[PDB]
């Protein structure tokens, strides 16, 4: 349903997130996940990290889709995954903001989810006709083109 404590969540994690850019230890995300043992705010996770890497360096983007790869199957499943990914759709048109190719740079973050298993290869097709929001549009649209080419 709705998710709790989300803005004391943001300022916990960011803090982590972004040291986890400068260190690339992913076991170092995980301990603190263990730590704070997250309800559904598990799906938080890859959305904020996500959001953070988008204003971030190229570099921060593809060691936040090792991250996700990682933390997927040890500290949360493919369930919270996907809802992490439908939250990130959702909150496109903000991030889109202050990163006008925010749509493409997630649609390389879901190609990306799909190739390392821990995203169904369905998950893009479902939405297709279920869409209204452009930039969600653009950005499904994105991961199917690098999909192709895989
Ligand atoms: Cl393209
Ligand atoms: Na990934």
């Amino acid at each position: 349903g709705l998710p709790l404590d989300e803005r004391a969540f943001e300022k916990t994690l960011t803090p982590i997130i972004q040291e986890y850019f400068e260190h690339g230890d992913t076991n170092e995300v995980a301990e603190m996940l263990r730590d704070l043992n997250l309800g559904e705010m598990k799906s938080g996770v890859p959305v904020l990290a996500v959001s953070l890497a988008l204003e971030g360096k190229a570099s921060h983007r593809e060691m936040t889709s090792k991250l996700l790869s990682d933390l997927c199957g040890t500290v949360m499943s493919t369930t919270d995954v996907e809802k992490s990914f439908d939250k990130l759709l959702k909150d496109l048109p903000e991030l889109a903001l202050d990163t006008p190719r925010a749509p493409q740079l997630v649609g390389q973050f879901i190609a990306r989810a799909v190739g390392d298993g821990i995203l169904c290869n369905t998950y893009i097709d479902s939405y297709k006709g279920t869409v209204d929001c452009v930039q969600a549009r653009a950005a499904l649209d994105k991961a199917t083109v690098l999909l192709s080419m895989s």
